[PDB]
């Protein structure tokens, strides 16, 4: 199978036998994509293990892949590998049974349903805020973190399950036990030995907990929105299935948004000037600590376009991708079937065809000026298409909410043991190499 | 999964853990169809391994399976197992490329290439009579199997390839070579290690030997109307997947062929009065020991009769399968996705619900008065709808052209070593358990 690219014509690092051109990872993935794109043009190919990737930047062959051709040839994401009963997570299932689960899931993330979460949301970010003057009078730097991974699994628990637990002064099976999810050299293994998935999962092996899952799984069952859109209720939820989105949801509150939080900190710290011009918009859409509302919150414009920097430099999904499900020429190429095609946002965001100085936090590229100027397949933070993130429009409106209340309150700036400039962790996760540490001053 | 067809309220036989039901396979797995249809009645299921398979019998569900829902729900059989390139071969493809394979196929059996081939098989039915006659002055039994699969053989060859090799005196590579195909331990822990089948293909391990498919893959390299169709051209073929249609050909017409023509001449040796009418039939439509042509071979009602009749005690190929390919529920019953249903042809063929006295053989059910009373998907030897044998025109045409000029010459009677009645392996295969010997008389 190593002889596919060459065949084709198709540009890419030579691969080794059995092994491919996953040693090239040593850099990091992101890393690879970036150095892939620099020497290899507009598209490249390689293998991760036996399977062929074939790496693609044209906007126009982007939007074919993600939302032209997304129900007819690009439906999948490549096979998550031993997973047991999560192979029903909307995430991770295929075909026609995703396509259920996106049309079951999608009432969850209106903006109805969005606006009822706000009075719900708001109550932890007042937590929050206490919280940080607790620490705040430490005067020692605070792990943001911490901090913000518990203000978002608290978020996240109480949206989806009615449950309202303060994680900070706690909590355990949810947070302390969702986080683990480690680069362990099995994931390295995986892809070298991919003919062993079979054999995990029959040894009911899977890269999930055991104890966590059953502990949903009683957890759900003696609780007898999104928890209730599934229950109230193509074809009905089951109850084993109904654990699994609840996991992906709990796993995509927490992870997600706290990662970025800290990452849009870390930017303001770095950048006075950015926080005071963001402050003062909020202090003037929200005059006298004003509590953010469903409204205000969409006309911060200075906030979108701080956030949409950072997903810029930060897209923790790094990449995008979807099996050919068959043959297909798109755009004019010619794509074999099972070939993984990958669109590498991190390496599409920093690109310096389509953005100036891409290495600089600079807000004023989302500008109403600019960003008629941004291709939206080349900016994909979110991903596009029908298998785009569900949970886009919580993930933003759950950010800035705590975004507005922390920066009401308090003025961010690095301390002695800040990492200026931020380094990125090589082992896979888009997270800083040290957590980030920043002074908190009350203002 | 062992708990699918209990909660579906489908009986069946209790399946033990990682096993199934397989065990209840020593009896051979055509006893086993037998004894679960008169047990547990229109429909039951089991399980080889972890594999679900549901059992129907029903011939409006036969039919809604193996011609209605063929191309939306019922387009594959059962995965092969280790197979390598042979993936390629028409009986093993699955979705769109079997639909390439069957439309890019079906003009090599059409009846104008049919009748082309009669004046070339029709050699080898001279000197099967002569290599018949040198056995018939030694005066021992003949071993049918020997002299017919050479036969077949020859058949295949020339009509396949062009080549004209008479076997018996001497044709290796194949037949010699294709034979082997045992009843191996192997195959049994395919199905209890059904996960490890990924394994073995990435050691480059297939059920077929390599040096016979690199042996034909030269041989058909030098050869620069089958090799024909297949070479002067949906989307073209390849050099590989040209080999492999070939190795399934070559195995169809010498396996199949040779051994219903062994079964036939056994019931035509043990029922003398029927050998007497149908050589009455042959000299009759062929005064003179006239040489058989295509429209010749037509007119003989009384040979398709004992041709059918034999057909129907030995269907070769046991079962029919198809895999769910989605939920679906069909005639009033539900099929899960990825369960296989399978249609017992042996069991049906011998069903006392459809069949007067169905062990005896009697070749007056196929006559023109009888023959309307005979429901097509209960009597299924060559399968139904758009899958089903592709070769059946050239099979039912190969044997009677050999069973025209071997009945016009001889008459063939038990000898002492004639096993009576006929046993059947229990190994898998529909094959004698002795090999079939008869005493070959020249009129
Ligand atoms: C800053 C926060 C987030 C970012 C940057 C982000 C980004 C992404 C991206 C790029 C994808 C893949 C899109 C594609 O393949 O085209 C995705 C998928 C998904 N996300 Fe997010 N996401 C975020 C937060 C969330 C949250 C908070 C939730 C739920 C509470 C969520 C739920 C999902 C789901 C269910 C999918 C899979 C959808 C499907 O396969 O149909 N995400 N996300
Ligand atoms: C007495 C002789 C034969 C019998 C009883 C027989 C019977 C069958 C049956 C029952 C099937 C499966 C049908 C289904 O699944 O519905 C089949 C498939 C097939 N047979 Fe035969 N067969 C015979 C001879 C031959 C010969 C001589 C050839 C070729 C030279 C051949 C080529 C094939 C092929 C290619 C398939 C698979 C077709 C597909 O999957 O599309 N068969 N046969």
């Amino acid at each position: 199978s190593h002889g596919l690219f060459k065949k084709l014509g198709i540009p890419g690092p030579t691969p080794l036998p059995f092994l491919g051109n996953i040693l090239s990872y040593h850099k990091g993935f992101c890393m690879f994509d970036m150095e892939c794109h620099k020497k290899y043009g507009k598209v490249w190919g390689f293998y991760d293990g036996q399977q062929p990737v074939l790496a693609i930047t044209d906007p126009d062959m982007i939007k074919t892949v993600l939302v032209k051709e997304c129900y007819s040839v690009f439906t999948n994401r490549r096979p998550f590998g031993p997973v047991g009963f999560m192979k029903s997570a909307i995430s991770i299932a295929e075909d026609e049974e995703w396509k259920r689960l996106r049309s079951l899931l999608s009432p969850t993330f209106t903006s109805g349903k969005l606006k009822e979460m706000v009075p719900i949301i708001a109550q932890y970010g007042d937590v929050l805020v206490r919280n940080l003057r607790r620490e705040a009078e430490t005067g020692k730097p605070v792990t943001l973190k911490d901090v913000f991974g518990a203000y978002s699994m608290d978020v996240i628990t109480s949206t989806s399950f009615g449950v309202n637990i303060d994680s900070l002064n706690n909590v355990e099976n949810t947070k302390k036990l969702l986080r683990f999810d480690f680069l362990d050299p099995f994931f390295l293994s995986i892809t070298v030995f991919p003919f062993l998935i079979p054999i995990l999962e029959v040894l009911n092996i899977c890269v999930f907990p055991r104890e966590v899952t059953n502990f949903l799984r009683k957890s759900v069952k003696r609780m007898k929105d999104f928890l209730q859109l599934m229950i109230d209720s193509h074809k009905a939820l089951s109850d084993l299935e109904l654990v699994a989105q609840s996991i992906i949801f709990i796993f995509a509150g927490y992870e997600t948004t706290s990662s970025v939080l800290s990452f849009i900190m870390y930017e303001l710290a770095t950048h006075p000037d950015v926080q005071q011009k963001l402050q003062e918009e909020i202090d003037a859409v929200l005059p006298n600590k004003a509590p953010p509302t469903y409204d205000t919150v969409l006309q911060m414009e200075y906030l979108d376009m701080v956030v949409n920097e950072t997903l810029r430099l930060f897209p923790i999904a790094m990449r995008l991708e979807r099996v050919c499900k068959k043959d297909v020429e798109i755009n004019g190429m010619f794509i074999p079937k099972g070939v993984v095609v990958m669109i590498p946002s991190y390496a599409l965001h920093r690109d310096p065809k389509y953005w100036t100085e891409p290495e600089k936090f600079l807000p004023e590229r989302f500008s109403k000026k600019n960003k008629d100027n941004i291709d939206p397949y080349i900016y994909t933070p979110f991903g596009s298409g029908p298998r785009n993130c569900i949970g886009m429009r919580f993930a933003l409106m759950n950010m800035k909410l705590a975004l507005i209340r922390v920066l009401q309150n308090f003025s961010f700036k690095p301390c002695k043991e800040t990492q200026i400039p931020l380094k990125l962790s090589l082992g896979g996760l888009l997270q800083p190499e040290k957590p980030v540490v920043l002074k908190v001053e009350s203002r």
